[PDB]
């Protein structure tokens, strides 16, 4: 019954064919994992010291308490905290490496790098403070990278991430709650020295420095779009397709796995010098392929197809065809390094600090971009030859992709309508009712949940409320493969009154059709898009971002980042559903402040519900909610 | 049967009285919790990510792997790595509030503390480099502050904390296999990156990186006590008493308990201001007494009395006569909030990051210090009032302390007997057998062992056969409190050839006795202290640390600081107990890196050994292995 694992179809005719190989996934994994630790699920578990490991039976009797009097609020909110620091650690590795990647571009350290999008620098360094007028280019990336790298510290300004990139009255709110970052790798520390044995015991006070450190995070996500933007282009509308069947029997293929551009792009422009090296090799060329968000980078930037996504990873190498996987770090099952000894692929890390056992490692130095691409991909070209004339069984299946929408690109298709305040028609809409609101669908598949149902299924009740859906990292992923990027579904898909506008934005774009039902706006670093977005819409109609309909879903979440990601977006001020439970329920107190009471800190909540029909309800409801307290109908 | 949880009879006495009341303790709560969970308990339990909570099966069948895929060893590397940053956060902490509240002393923000040891500030700037001829002390301290806060991020130097405190040939050792770290902060900040879901995967790549984590830990450890010792003085010998007799019952009783002299420095010498306003209320004087770190930073530099230690903490309460406990952060059993209900103590936090529900909070800011200080004592004063005519039970059981031994203190005491060549009266007594080689005891107290029985029965084997016995922390206070501090027991603990040289040294420094049995170094931080000997001594001796005879023992370890701790001891070259299981049994291959395999990388290892006969034996064999190397007699 493989519709109980993914709803892809792709993905359950590769199920199919590791079932009768032998080969097991991560669905195979998680039934021998159950029934999964009840402590774990529920929170009350604590590995703090060695005195544990301490447990809290959720009901009944003893134990009652941790051994060092750690209460269940405490123990919660510890772990909690631990799992935002996380995520914000590698959103700070991922943007600390771009900082450092551009700084050494533009001091002539790493020549296949460069300046690419010049009006995105200058926009970064006037939102900084940073003078441009008579600098050199190179002078002024110099001072962005230098300002970038300053944020990760304490420094006479707090993050500078976070405070140039929210309206001052978010701000305000922030400051006066104590919650605006001082550094982001200080906060990480502060979170683990806190939650460290016999420290922070309040839970309150543990879950404020979680939305502080949440905020740490969202400036590496932001410092990360902001700087793969400079380096590899700002995004703007591109066609593609994504699913197995863009796999090519006839091509090396090459998925790029992980997260970051600084790998995925130059793999992306060396493949192509390679094209005759690839033919001399008995292929027609080498057709890279994305998986995961250094996939959605790519796919944004080129029209990279995408492979698969998050929990569906193993199943790209399960066809037979898939000759080479390089990585670089983040949501990669490591799995796949024994898989591949079953498939032919050669597993690819390059990366010092992600190493996966029995995968081949080819350390990849930004100083020598060009010539570590072309070792890697050598032994991609050295591993297609060794699969001649064995067969693939690549799924026939693909869907189209519209995507590339960045916000500097849905403000370039709105000015279409209104060349000096592109926001102002899809305000109008808004108040029209022709847009009920704004959804933001992000974060991961979970192996818990039949990958992709809950964003599917949520997603469609909101389209035909005329809710306007946008998406980032693996929620773009399993929208794009279900057809929620294709304009052809329109009709199909979306609310008579929202119809009307992506028709309108796409005919005044010369598209001749509309937008797609679901704007993707990146990688999951790129959820920083959406902040910009919101936090324009908020400047331009003069309120915070808790007075808007904006709304946020990570409909099947999975990693840290996930966790991380889901928490700032409620520090800003939204509404944010996720779709797996949290290890909160053990303490009723800790559920009650991050679904309740931070209500009045920051305006932002979480609605917790894994019933995905239930979870639209609700989502609408805060909509709804929102355009009443405007004086909207709705 | 009271010895069964403590060996320490004042804690025995405060059991029966806890039983008699009803007060549950730390025991009653490790009791409640048994049996422990046997995943977490071999480390064979991951919550990484929201697919878990994760197990595999120590022994037999499924499940066998993570849900992702990740392997027994690469979930233990990584639950391990998590520890050492933790404790590194802490750390971190700790020296990042001395830095900072240096620098607000030399710019006039906080005239409560000052450059004390203005010989210690000028001896540090020589070793950083930093000039100082033709300097104000304020500029110079401006400096030591500025480089301390520097090497919490990556910059173009790496952290001067590590590499300007070994010796050349041991950074040589560690540059070569990549464990210097780049900043404090930025390693903390990669391994919670690279241990989360779907980045490194590889044991020994998991462990190299929880290595050079640890040295930044150590970096921490070393500032801590630099800083410290420059505002506060570097401590000299001094003697005091240790044990709930210090206690009296006509005084207000304040306890200082946590971590940073910055605040139980203040409330030292104010207490001594607030002398006559505790007489008016009816008391004799404030006495103020220890426990945990920060009892050690007073009883170091002031001879403060030190009342308990670690898992004992919750048992100076039960007295009755405990006015006040006034915490920072670290190692306080969040019971204590809980019990003040019951005995009457004030519990007071301090700082913002380390609250405890149902605790009073006074927050203590340096620029206030002196103000904020008599606000919290007149709290106690308050509670004394409030129990006048209550009877209280304070065992009249007390050690004599003779402490202070600073590695500045050690080597003036050998300089009475070669003035130029102090550290050649150690070594020639080593080369002749009268000091077998030299121990360190660091670290907490567990609640699984009966307290100090590992700490005492280890140290009685090695100091009669000769060992130079140092101690810190909670180690330092398990042999106070048992005597091993108080040169009237030399006799009875000593062999004959240890005998015969404290009484040498103690007789040229005219105190017509020998030093103690064990040389008290100081808190955890002081840990540090240890390393700054051992590095003198090789330097002296022109070899690296893994060819002396030196080892550490963490016979009772609790806290995650004291995992980073053994894990530094084990990465600047030194066998390295550990007398409880930390959670790595679960995987055969981590535990042969950890024991065996690091010898060829760092020349340290860890010796897990639970049995402290034993143990004495295994430390004792790896000394004599050292004394061979060096071709001595043994
Ligand atoms: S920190 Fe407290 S609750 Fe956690 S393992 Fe240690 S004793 Fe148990
Ligand atoms: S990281 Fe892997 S082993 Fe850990 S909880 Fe997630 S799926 Fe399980
Ligand atoms: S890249 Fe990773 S963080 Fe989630 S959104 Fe995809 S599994
Ligand atoms: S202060 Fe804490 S780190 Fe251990 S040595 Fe004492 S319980
Ligand atoms: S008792 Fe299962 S997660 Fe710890
Ligand atoms: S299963 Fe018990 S520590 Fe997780
Ligand atoms: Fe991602
Ligand atoms: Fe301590
Ligand atoms: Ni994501
Ligand atoms: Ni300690």
């Amino acid at each position: 019954r493989q519709n109980l694992k993914s709803t892809d179809r792709a993905v359950q005719q590769m199920l199919d064919k590791a079932k009768r190989e032998g080969i097991q996934t991560v669905w195979d994994r998680y039934e021998a994992m159950k029934p999964q630790c009840g402590f774990g699920e529920t929170g009350l578990c604590c590995r703090h010291c060695l005195q544990g490991p301490c447990r809290i039976n959720p009901f009944g009797d003893e134990p009652k308490v941790g051994i060092c009097g750690a209460t269940a609020e405490v123990i919660v909110a510890r772990g909690l905290d631990r799992s935002i620091a996380a995520g914000a650690a590698g959103h700070s590795g991922h943007a600390k490496h771009l900082a450092h990647t551009l700084k050494k571009a533009v001091q002539g350290k790493a020549a296949s790098y460069m300046i690419k999008d010049r009006t995105k620098l200058h926009s970064i360094a006037k939102r900084l403070g940073i003078p441009t007028e008579g600098q050199k280019d190179e002078d002024i990336a110099l001072e962005v990278a230098k300002a970038a790298l300053a944020d990760f510290h304490e420094k006479d300004t707090p993050v500078l991430w976070v405070t140039t990139v929210l309206p001052p009255s978010r701000v305000k709110v922030l400051s006066a709650h104590g919650l605006i970052p001082a550094g982001i790798d200080h906060e990480i520390a502060e979170i683990m020295h806190r939650t460290s044995m016999g420290c922070d015991a309040d839970a309150q006070n543990l879950l404020l420095g979680g939305l502080r450190c949440s905020l740490a995070d969202l400036a590496g996500c932001y410092m990360g779009t902001d700087l793969a933007d400079i380096l590899f282009g700002t995004p703007a509308p591109v066609v593609t397709e994504s699913n197995l069947g863009v796999l090519k029997a006839d091509a090396v293929n090459v998925a790029v796995h992980g997260h970051n551009p600084v790998l995925s792009d130059i793999i992306v422009s060396v493949s192509k010098e390679m094209e005759n090296e690839a033919r001399a090799a008995g292929a027609t060329g080498i057709n890279v392929v994305g998986i995961c968000c250094t996939g959605n980078e790519v796919l944004m930037r080129h029209g990279i197809p995408a492979c698969t996504h998050s929990v569906s990873q193993e199943m790209a190498m399960i066809t037979g065809a898939l000759d080479a996987m390089i990585l670089d770090y983040q949501c990669i099952q490591p799995s796949v390094a024994t898989i591949a000894e079953c498939t032919g692929t050669t597993v690819i890390t390059t990366m010092e600090m992600s190493k996966i056992t029995g995968a081949t490692h080819v350390n990849f130095a930004e100083e020598a971009a060009v010539e570590n691409a072309k070792q890697i991909l050598r032994l991609a070209i050295d591993t297609f030859k060794r699969r001649k004339g064995k067969p693939v069984e690549i799924p026939n299946i693909k869907t189209k992709v519209v995507a590339g929408f960045s916000t500097e690109a849905i403000i370039n298709a709105l000015s279409k309508l209104n060349a000096n305040d592109p926001l102002k028609p899809l305000i109008d809409n808004v108040v029209n009712g022709n847009i009920r609101g704004v959804c933001l669908f992000a974060g991961c598949n979970n192996v818990k949940v039949p990958q992709d149902q809950n964003f599917t299924t949520i997603a469609r009740k909101l389209l035909k409320q005329n809710v306007l859906v946008v998406a980032t990292g693996c929620g773009a992923g399993a929208l794009m493969r279900h057809g929620f990027m294709d304009p052809a579904n329109v009709d199909e898909l979306c609310g008579d009154g929202l119809k009307a506008v992506l028709t309108a934005i796409g005919e005044a774009n010369g598209l001749g059709g509309p937008l797609p039902p679901v704007l993707h706006m990146g990688s999951c670093v790129d959820n920083s898009r959406a902040v910009a977005l919101v936090a324009a819409l908020a400047n331009r109609l003069g309120v915070d971002l808790d007075r808007l309909p904006v709304v946020a879903s990570a409909a099947e979440a999975m990693h840290e980042k996930a966790v991380a990601i889901g928490t700032w977006a409620v520090t800003i001020g939204l509404p944010t559903h996720i779709g797996v439970l949290p290890p909160i329920t053990g303490s009723l107190p800790v559920t009650q402040i991050l679904t309740s009471s931070v209500k009045d800190i920051t305006g932002g909540y979480f609605i917790v519900e894994l019933d995905p029909e239930t979870a639209a309800d609700k989502l609408l409801a805060a909509i709804n909610e929102r355009r009443a307290g405007l004086g909207l109908p709705w």
